[PDB]
């Protein structure tokens, strides 16, 4: 199927340069899949990161690869879907964070679908794994598509904050040097980092702070 029918209007037209290469990732999987192996997350929620308006994503999300245990990844970096629990460890930590940072209550379920539709972009590095074998699709071809997203961000007029979550945060930040109302959270602690960076890092309300002062609505974070 043609872009147009998988990804938002916005996101088509930002992916066209990788539209011959999301048909090749399409068969990848389906050799996969022929092959005896599984991948996660589902095949309909692959591109899912990509279904929320392109035009009104205002922050930027990295992680590195999905959740490898199934019926954890949903498309959508580091969230799970609502009767999922516990959380991941990683998701946990994050909550952790949001609720320091914002002071708002712990939330009550792991959906970060509120996120994404709030201009939110959940992006993973890789968009697949086979379970139970981390990292596992690194190499495999998704990087040129994520590279193609994250450089359509940038060159956009409008402001933009990324927050790196994943490994590759340092390969990442050349790719945001361009736009010229590109602000990158640093340093890069992931989730996992915990008390040795993470917890502390402010990366929501940092995020607000820098997006106002280039003229630029908020994010709302609050999540049920
Ligand atoms: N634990 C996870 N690490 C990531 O980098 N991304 C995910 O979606 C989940
Ligand atoms: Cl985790």
């Amino acid at each position: 199927r043609p872009l147009s029918e998988l990804v938002e209007r916005g996101w088509a037209a930002a992916l066209e340069p990788v539209a011959d290469q999301v048909a090749h990732m399409g068969q990848f999987l389906r050799a996969e899949i022929a092959a005896g192996r599984r991948y996660l997350p589902a095949g309909s929620n692959v591109l899912r990161a990509f279904t929320f308006p392109f035009d009104n994503v205002r922050v930027l999300i990295v992680g590195q690869d999905p959740y490898p245990t199934p019926g954890h990844a949903v498309g959508l970096s580091f969230s799970v879907a609502p009767d999922v629990r516990p959380w991941p460890r990683s998701l946990a930590n994050i909550f952790d964070e949001y609720t320091a940072d914002l002071g708002y209550p712990l939330p009550s379920n792991g959906d970060l679908t509120p996120w994404a539709q709030r201009g939110v972009l959940l992006l993973n590095r890789v968009l697949t794994v086979r379970p139970s074998n981390p990292a596992s699709h690194r190499g495999k071809g998704w990087e040129a598509v994520t590279e193609c997203a994250i450089r359509a961000l940038a060159a956009r007029a409008a402001p933009l904050v990324a927050i790196l979550w994943g490994r590759d945060a340092s390969t990442l930040k050349p790719m945001l040097a361009a736009g010229n109302c590109v602000a990158i959270e640093s340093p890069h602690p992931s989730p996992l980092s915990a008390s040795r960076g993470f917890f502390g890092s402010r990366p929501f309300s940092r995020a607000n702070e820098l997006l106002v002062g280039m003229g630029a609505e908020p994010i709302d974070w609050r999540l049920p």
